[PDB]
């Protein structure tokens, strides 16, 4: 499940 916070961006995984 995306999030984008930290590292995180557009739609990654769970």
């Amino acid at each position: 499940t995306w999030l984008k916070k930290r590292r995180w961006k557009k739609a990654k995984x769970p």
